[PDB]
């Protein structure tokens, strides 16, 4: 609800990749904890991430994140030998940098914004088996004095599925009134989609909201978005449209049709959705 | 000409009706539907209420994009705000301006371009009403944004221009030095690029940079998905003069199989060179 | 770094279309020099180039530019009857102008970008055969100002392939650790893709850098593209992460598996790689 803080720790995390269900693999923060996407790693501009990472599973697998500093050896590549061998464990550095002014006087910009970790070994060296089987996860990079939100809820086309979910079914996501409500939208694999959110918007930039009256960006319901792009944004939730069941969907029809949607569910302050009955 | 301040209520009636073919289109008087739909115009704080009256034999809804609307008016089946064969409703808009928030932030208002279209015809996304035409531009100005001489609306739906037959255009006139005012939609299924010849635009809100400072790309070729919208201004011929100036989507067997036309800049006395 | 001037120049190059093994096609600046991508034309705001164009091929050529100013007459297109005959000549003229205000207050854009130039007739009236055959090329105008990389790279998705080249084949660009490098992405063809880097990121506006704390534009390591879209960013090789063989490749997952993929490679200042198996 407050500001980021300036960055600068040095934070250690522990992660497992691990087999779950239906031929799906997962991150985890605790082992038989994994999950699809993987969990949410939040850092500020200056920060640096060790990430201790285990892989119990049969095959090989790794870590590759967009956006942030990491030297070679923590590229996550087979190129590069930086992947995990089955059983083993390596130790991932992730670093992060502040904007600032150079010597020869351009603007070096900072790590922060919506970013994503994924495989980049499994089925191919693309990671592409990897990445269908659910080894992806958002990473938030905050600016000093960045707006924090009262959420932050991961949306993530992967193919023809949402979070690697059956079709039809969300995820569906609650709120209240007036709640500040953090999306991180990622894609993956084949497919260019577009993001949709009935009765919402938000600004084309690099926090979704308009710095001031001057920020010429662009005003959108509806993005384009294809594989490994990653956005974000923050919405009051109700704002000037008021309670109800909030339909996110993409907007390609075919990819509506087989089940891409899901529900922002705004609720009043009494708890109550108006209008709102699951079986419609 | 400068868009003013809004605020003002205003009424329209709206009917969805069968075309010729197959097609679907909405009008703003009986017999008078259109693909695309009817433009309407709105300045940041105007209130529109949207008489509708479904006059076909199967459901149909109003949906749109970027403005205010109360879940009442989502016009879907899942909240119940379509409208049955031959039923009325009444949809309200509404639009805002920008402002800062108590927290301190900034809101966005509702000015951009923007559309709206069927959300239940076929399917509950409506995939069969925008196939058959069901969608229209929406414009909300800010008020001091700079007014146009004209406005075309290019929507791209599947493999067509506004539902057209391959080859078809649509072509628009111009003449050398007028203010022109394009509103590009996308529907259905395909990704499309929108390509200008002799002309550019600021990949922004309004398509021109506020000046100096403004870091947009300056650009020719967009790429766009469904539902995607986005408008610019142009002046006519500007630093190129008359002539015949393609537009088309870029992809190649999409301009090969017909999706290309024309915007024909002409001289004063009425002449186009080359053409 | 070095900062561009301003522009006014009114300059004259050659420029030929040749035909090149395996059925491609290719521009040159002189004769058996043609290449794909075609050659890199660098212009300031304000300049004039006059290109002196011959067609050596048994076909009907054309050379259409993005973003620049050109008369209905430069436009590179059959309806407008600015093709180039079989061995054919013809003078395409391409202007630029800088930004001001207009009398009516409105800011007038300048010319300033990455843009680029091909075919728009070979095959069809869209230049399919042309632009598959290897017709296109780089543009870049420059603004007053804007900063000079020490080497420019060319990288273009054209259908499945980079720069027409054989799947797996990159190509593979080098530099030092510290080099301002500039970087053109050109799109081309049926298919949409998205560009990405290892190790590198930049900002997604005209130059591909943050005018200062001001800019909010998203910074970003990935990018849709689709045909004719064309961007350019610059980057200081290896900055905050080291030398190395830094992937570039599209993330269209099944494009990376067929080869839409190279390297970057990022040398140490006593030129070796860490890590990498040449
Ligand atoms: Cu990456
Ligand atoms: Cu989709
Ligand atoms: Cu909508
Ligand atoms: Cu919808
Ligand atoms: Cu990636
Ligand atoms: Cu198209
Ligand atoms: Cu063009
Ligand atoms: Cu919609
Ligand atoms: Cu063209
Ligand atoms: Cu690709
Ligand atoms: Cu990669
Ligand atoms: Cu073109
Ligand atoms: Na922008």
């Amino acid at each position: 609800a407050g500001a980021a803080p300036a960055g600068g720790e040095v934070r250690r995390v522990t992660m497992y990749a691990e087999r779950l269900a239906g031929g799906q693999m997962g991150y985890g923060l605790e082992k038989g904890k994994a999950s699809i996407p993987g969990p949410l790693i939040e850092l500020n501009e200056g920060d640096t991430l060790h990430v201790e990472f285990e892989n119990t599973m049969d095959v090989p697998v790794s870590l590759h994140v967009h956006g942030l500093d990491y030297e070679i050896s923590s590229d996550g590549t087979k190129q590069n030998k930086s992947h995990v061998e089955p059983g083993g464990t390596r130790t991932y550095t992730w670093r992060t940098h502040e904007p600032g002014r150079r010597a020869d006087g351009t603007w070096r910009a900072g790590s922060a914004g919506y970013w994503h970790y994924h495989d980049h070994v499994v089925g191919t060296e693309a990671g592409t088996g990897g990445i269908r089987n659910g080894l992806y996860g958002p990473v938030i990079v905050r600016r000093k004095g960045d707006v924090l939100p009262d959420a932050t809820h991961t949306i993530v086309f992967n193919d023809g599925t949402i979070n690697n979910r059956p079709a039809h079914t969300g995820p569906n996501f609650e709120a209240t009134v007036g709640d500040r409500v953090e999306i991180v939208m990622i894609t993956h694999g084949e497919y260019y989609h577009t993001f949709h959110m009935h009765g919402h918007r938000w600004a084309d930039n690099r926090t979704g909201m308009l710095t001031g009256p001057d920020d010429p960006s662009q005003v959108i319901d509806n993005k384009i978005c294809g594989p490994a792009d990653s956005f974000g944004f923050q919405i009051i939730a109700g704002e000037g449209v008021g309670a109800g069941a909030w339909m996110y969907h993409c907007h390609v029809q075919s990819h509506s049709d087989m089940g891409m949607v899901g529900l922002f569910l705004v609720k009043k302050p009494d708890g109550t959705i108006p209008g709102y009955d699951p079986q419609e």
